[PDB]
């Protein structure tokens, strides 16, 4: 698993590629440019992604991208096990018919339900931090258009 | 279904018989005596049932004890749903254990985990009334021994 700290050592058009496949949905233009990066795990050949960036005081998740074909080698699940040894805190948020659901239902330590989304936590035990959190996932503009 | 506002009204060798089957454990001893019942929804076969007490100040979900065999995924969802049309707002704990967790996640507002306890709530709208519940919930006494 390559692990970045800089957008400047990823392939970006291969991240790009794997983004837009796993999400079957465009990439807003000019997303690394304008996206302040924390970490990003990808696997070796592309197939897996956790992307962290920075939206507020905890790490945020703003992109868990997996191939289909990657499931049955379990390599989404073998990244996001990757940042989770690094990464104490983090939210993030999911579409209610994500098929990932069950896996952050499985994962996380807390999960509130809004309208669009589904919020999840892990690591947070100051429900004023927990609030905010939910509160950012509302809040921040979407990264993939049409 | 049999709707009870008093332990009174219901069976309660056959419920207590329900409650050890559906959890494979011991439920404590005089349960019955020193639990203060809100309202309770059996199956008339009492197969499933929905146990509402008195903790605090948002009715709390006590028991849910559903038997595997005959369509207890169907049942124990029929008596869910009936208490729900009377119950907005509840919260309700759960062990990694407990097979109902995957409903649980389903048809919960939120969770947060806390000391190998899962803690749900439905129709909770203020982060100050969570961490009340949560608070409730870890501090609660188990029920269920051996
Ligand atoms: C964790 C993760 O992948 N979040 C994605 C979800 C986007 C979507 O489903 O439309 C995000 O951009 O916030
Ligand atoms: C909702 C419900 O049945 N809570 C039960 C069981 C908890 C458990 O051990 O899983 C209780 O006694 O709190
Ligand atoms: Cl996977």
């Amino acid at each position: 698993v390559i692990r970045a700290t800089t957008w400047k050592d990823l392939d970006l058009p291969r991240l790009q590629h794997l983004i837009q496949s796993s999400f079957r949905r465009t990439l807003i233009p000019h997303y690394f440019e304008t996206t302040p990066l924390l970490r990003a795990y990808v696997s070796e050949n592309y197939r897996a992604a956790v992307i962290l960036t920075k939206l507020g005081n905890v790490p945020y998740l703003d992109k868990f991208a997996v191939l289909d074909d990657a499931q049955g080698e379990g390599l989404g699940r073998a990244v996001w096990s990757i940042m989770r040894e690094e990464t104490p805190q983090l939210f993030w948020r999911s579409r209610h018919n994500n098929q990932a659901n069950a896996f952050y239902y499985a994962e996380s330590d807390g999960y509130y339900k809004q309208d669009h989304w589904k919020i999840f936590w892990n690591g947070l035990h100051h429900f004023q931090q927990i609030q905010q959190c939910v509160a950012h996932c509302t809040q921040h503009p979407p990264t993939l258009i049409d």
